[PDB]
């Protein structure tokens, strides 16, 4: 597989990468991003994120720094855990969490954690080019309906969607004070108009819940979370879009993820040529349990044929995670055309999946 972001040979000197991120463009052109963790695997340390462009279809790639951090702090200023979409207009929106201090986000502080912010930009060109960082929590400008006890909040790293009507969804985490403790919990985001302006949902019904997707299925939301220490992934079901949830069984509890705590994954929609709706989820298996995240497979369940049961497709990472930090993954899906990048031993991997989608599509 082709390596994407290399930590032997870049143009940052980066000692590691960590956190994955691809679009499929609408033209063809292959739009990805990555923490650059200057200094080696640990999340707490000084991170920019890069991004990497392709115009024939992977094989070369030009690299450049899409989000710096705030500068602050030369250990921990960081900018980090992206979370993109392309919006109806074709403009493409990256949201990422910042801090500058040592700490879990979600667990360090039992109030709003004071270097926290969650920063946003975007671009018209196609990725070419990107805005200056619009801060979305600073004020009470940006997000409606953010919780009085936030503790601090970004997204659920991976790719947001657009409903039918070009309302964007996006994924996102949230720590939440309640009764003297912190506690973390999957939700979405959602913006009318072009990514602008925000409301956030209401979290999901589990704590524990945090890196996650959500797919638009005839106007609900499903919603495939990292759930810790449960040894699956949960799902949940919104019909209004995400102020209320409910358990959905056909995903809840099928993809397992090994002992330990939780894993970033991806899950996504396709509509094959037969009509029928599928999802396609990345995640490692973990069969050999807590941080080795051995395995990043490929899953898929039907949609409109929900008895038949979620079947590994293939495993585009058949190799253990590195325990400093591994396992992340991202699929993106767009005009019949599959690809994945993931975590691969500190550097970041492409490949393109389209000919397992066309033995899916079964033309």
């Amino acid at each position: 597989p082709l390596i994407l972001f290399n930590k032997d040979n870049n143009i940052w000197n980066s000692k590691y990468f960590r956190i994955p991120n691809i679009q499929l463009l609408n033209d063809g052109t292959i739009l990805t991003f990555s923490d650059i963790r200057y200094n080696g695997p640990d999340d707490h340390a000084y991170i920019d994120i890069a991004s990497a462009r392709s115009t024939d279809f992977g094989k070369t790639w030009s690299y450049d720094i899409a989000m710096k951090n705030n500068r602050i702090d030369s250990t921990y200023s960081r900018v980090m855990d992206s979370t993109t979409v392309i919006t109806n207009t074709g403009r493409i929106i990256l949201i990422a969490g910042s801090w500058n201090t040592n700490g879990n986000w979600a667990m360090t502080t039992s109030t709003r954690r004071s270097d926290w912010s969650v920063q946003m930009i975007y671009s018209d060109d196609n990725g070419l080019t990107w805005s200056n960082k619009i801060d979305l929590t600073k004020d009470s400008s940006k997000v409606k309906n953010q919780p009085s006890n936030t503790i601090g909040w970004l997204g659920g790293v991976g790719s947001g969607i657009v409903m039918d009507d070009g309302t964007i969804v996006m994924p996102a985490q949230i720590s939440l004070r309640e009764n003297n403790e912190n506690n973390y919990y999957s939700l979405i985001i959602y913006s009318k108009d072009n990514g602008e302006t925000w409301t956030m949902g209401n979290k999901v019904p589990n704590s524990n819940t945090s890196e996650n997707m959500v797919i638009e299925l005839d106007g609900a939301l499903i919603m495939s979370t990292r759930y810790d220490y449960s040894g699956y992934r949960a799902a949940y079901i919104s019909h209004d879009l995400g102020s209320t949830w409910e358990i959905y069984e056909p995903l809840n509890g099928k993809v397992l993820t090994g002992k330990g705590s939780g894993c970033q994954g991806s899950f996504i929609k396709a509509t094959t040529s037969n009509g029928h709706r599928i999802g396609l989820i990345s995640a490692p298996k973990n069969t050999k349990g807590e941080y080795i995240r051995d395995n990043i497979a490929v899953y898929m369940i039907d949609f409109d044929d929900l008895s038949k049961r979620v079947q590994e497709i293939c495993i585009p990472y058949p190799k253990d995670g590195n325990k400093l930090g591994g396992g992340y993954s991202c699929l993106s899906f767009k005009n019949s055309h599959l690809s994945i990048v993931y975590e691969a031993n500190g550097n970041i991997e492409y490949q393109d999946l389209t000919p397992y989608y066309s033995l899916i599509n079964k033309q």
